[PDB]
DNA sequence: ATTATGACGCT
DNA sequence: AGCGTCATA
């Protein structure tokens, strides 16, 4: 009873910015706002592979993943954006730059985890603490969460959306006691606060809208993010977990969406999140190991508690390429030319980190696919970085893999390489 | 012929 | 270390 722990100890957020590429365009390019949009890299095959998509595409069925040509039949209206090419190669580095200037402004209210290119969890418990002793226990206006819905509600004894919002809100304040300030739904209310705060700074200084997820603990904050994208955040508390979960398919959460939520569904015979609280700790343990069974016997429990890191910059800066079809590199002249073109976008990645970051690579990770190998990568090696020297870097990568070309004479390669990758790791302060 | 990333876990 | 898994635009 008393000694259960419920996991209701932080208050964590997760924001993540919406149909992130596009805004970026949509920002250089005023005539794609509000528009169907999408952002889609290389042109020649099939149009371009599309890796982002504004929501008024995605009404047409438009998804990531979809050759322009094909996103087209669906919306022959479609506007696209090509992403940047350098060297021969699709660079992002504009997209890495507005990155940048979101995770600045999210920075000024908390130290923040760099979950991806779009997205940070946020550690609020100490900032609701603050906003709390300021608060003076006076109750949380209506007008404080404008863009909030509270996951659950409404429910119990209108037909527009807005309004059903508001009145979920209306049910979840009138039931609040604010007179607690140990209380976890009040410092969730509170953390809601502040991400409206925080999602208002990102839109007013950058010009992009995100959504947000206010919980407990990092996996609640991110599927409470995606329950009402676009530019509107969701706080999911601890209460509302067991119906949210009695109808939440198991891959829905992150880190199951692959092999290992597959196998929970297979073995135990269940389908949903919330199917697996029959299951001992003891039980799950035994079919997917102590650590996985520990983390799900708590997490279906809407418990989790896997800190938010205090890491606001990537730990490695790496450039790829694949060469699908026939434009695999069969000669070492190419395969040259390539490790030459990836390692100069590294070496300019690499300087600018230096100056802006204070920080040296040291080790270099090389990394190939060969054509026959259905894995991502074939084989990665690595080798010391010792300068931010681009023909340096290629040359020592072409060392590191000059003996997986299988042909005799060495002037061709075989068999072709379909990816090449290069990677700095291991950085040490400078 | 989705591609270009990036983090974390296992052994 | 090198490989595998999972994730995101
Ligand atoms: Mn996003
Ligand atoms: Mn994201
Ligand atoms: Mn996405």
């Amino acid at each position: 009873g008393p000694h259960m722990a419920t996991g209701q100890d932080r208050v964590v957020a997760l924001v993540d910015m919406d149909c992130f590429f596009v805004q970026v365009e949509q920002r250089q390019n005023p005539h794609l706002r509000n528009k169907p949009c999408a952002v889609v890299q290389y042109k020649s095959w099939k149009g371009g592979g599309i890796i982002a998509v504004s929501y008024e595409a995605r009404a047409f069925g438009v998804t990531r993943s979809m050759w322009a040509d094909d996103a087209k039949k669906l919306c022959p209206d479609l506007l696209l954006a090509q992403v940047r090419e350098s060297r021969g190669k699709a660079n992002l580095t504009k997209y890495r730059e507005a990155s940048v200037e979101v995770m600045e402004i999210m920075s000024r209210f908390a130290v923040i985890e760099r979950a991806s290119i779009d997205e940070a969890y946020v550690d609020l418990t100490s900032a609701v603490q603050e906003r709390l002793q300021k608060l003076q226990g006076q109750p949380i206006s209506a007008d404080l969460l404008p863009s909030t819905y509270i996951e659950g509600l409404p429910q119990g004894p209108t037909v527009q959306k807005e309004g059903m919002r508001k009145q979920g809100l209306f049910q979840w304040l009138d039931s609040l006691q604010i007179d607690n300030l140990t209380s976890p739904d009040l410092q969730l209310t509170v953390g809601a606060v502040i991400v409206e705060e925080m999602r208002a700074a990102i839109e007013r200084e950058t010009g992009f809208q995100c959504s947000a997820g206010i919980s407990h603990n990092k996996v609640l904050a991110k599927l409470a993010c995606g329950l009402n994208k676009p530019n509107r955040q969701t706080l999911v508390s601890h209460g509302s977990v067991p119906q949210l979960f009695s109808q939440m398919p198991i891959r829905k959460i992150r880190s199951l969406g692959g092999k290992l939520g597959a196998s929970v569904i297979e073995i135990l015979g269940i389908e949903y999140m919330g199917e697996l609280t029959q299951f001992t700790e003891s039980q799950l343990q035994s079919h997917f190991g102590e650590k996985n069974g520990s983390w799900l016997y708590a997490m279906c429990r809407g418990i989790e508690h896997d800190p938010v890191k205090p890491r606001q910059l990537p730990k490695t800066i790496g450039c790829s390429k694949n060469f699908p079809g026939k434009t695999a590199l069969a000669t070492r002249e190419q395969v040259q030319w390539w490790l030459l073109q990836l390692a100069q976008e590294l070496e300019e990645r690499l300087t600018k980190d230096r100056n802006d970051n204070d920080r040296v690579a040291t080790q270099l990770v090389v990394s190939i696919r060969v054509q026959g190998d259905k894995r991502l990568s074939s084989l990665r090696r690595c080798c010391a970085l010792t300068r931010y020297d681009a023909h340096k870097m290629s040359h020592d990568a072409f060392t590191v893999i000059k003996n997986c070309n299988t042909s005799g004479i060495q002037t061709e390669w075989s068999p072709p390489l379909t990816m090449l990758f290069l990677c700095a790791t291991k950085f040490s302060a400078s």
